[PDB]
């Protein structure tokens, strides 16, 4: 129901939606609580966003960071946007990576989990935005 | 004339100032064109910023990124905010690192340069915001 590049994201893994942005959980989060915040409009580069979308994207990112930091017990946050092919972008849609951090944390297999586990995680996250 | 944690930044190295933010060049940029965008108000964590400051911080960051990417000839940009002690924050002031990226780029000595070279670089950057 949500667009993220050329794949549709099921609303079950989406925990926040604003007039212009949405936040979703990852299939293979690099650290517990690694989430993404993206503009609803699928643009490829950061410069394509309107001032409206830029503000909303980052106000949402601030709200999400506070929540994931709280829920996954981090003491800091790393926010990062890989803007472009040479930056590391894989999917052509601007998005911010929000990763809760903690001391000593360091930063289809791996961190992989089921869709249901993602939906469970997203449901726990929706509680903080009620 | 500008505050960045507990040190004053000379206006000569500052290339953009808005009602709520400013952008400055680095002493030891990690890649050519690595600049910083920070809120004028010296806050320690991202969550301390008001919605006002959040929007402004990131609208400015979008403008700066477009410029540094143009000037230093990058084809992408990496934006990053180390929010907190466990994230890597060194100076207690929220700020975004804007780093122009290009193919094969990889990502008091080193990249070190004089204050005058920093002032020269900032002056070249001010031209794009005229
Ligand atoms: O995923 C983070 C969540 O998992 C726990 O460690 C297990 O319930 C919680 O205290 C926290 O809220
Ligand atoms: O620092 C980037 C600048 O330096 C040059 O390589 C040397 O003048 C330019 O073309 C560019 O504008």
């Amino acid at each position: 129901s949500f667009r993220f590049g050329q794949h549709l994201i099921k609303p079950s893994v989406v925990f926040l939606k604003t007039e212009l942005s949405f936040a979703l959980v990852n299939r293979k989060p690099v650290v517990p609580g690694h989430v993404l915040v993206c503009p609803l409009r699928p643009v490829e580069r950061f410069h394509d966003l309107r001032p409206d979308e830029v503000a909303d994207l980052f106000q949402t990112t601030q709200r999400v960071g506070t929540v994931v930091e709280k829920h996954f017990h981090g003491t800091s946050l790393t926010f990062s946007m890989q803007d472009g092919p040479e930056a590391g972008q894989t999917v052509k849609h601007v998005h911010v990576h929000v990763l809760p951090r903690k001391a000593g944390d360091f930063h289809f297999p791996a961190s992989w989990r089921s869709e249901e586990e993602m939906a469970a995680e997203a449901a726990a996250l929706r509680v903080y935005f009620q």
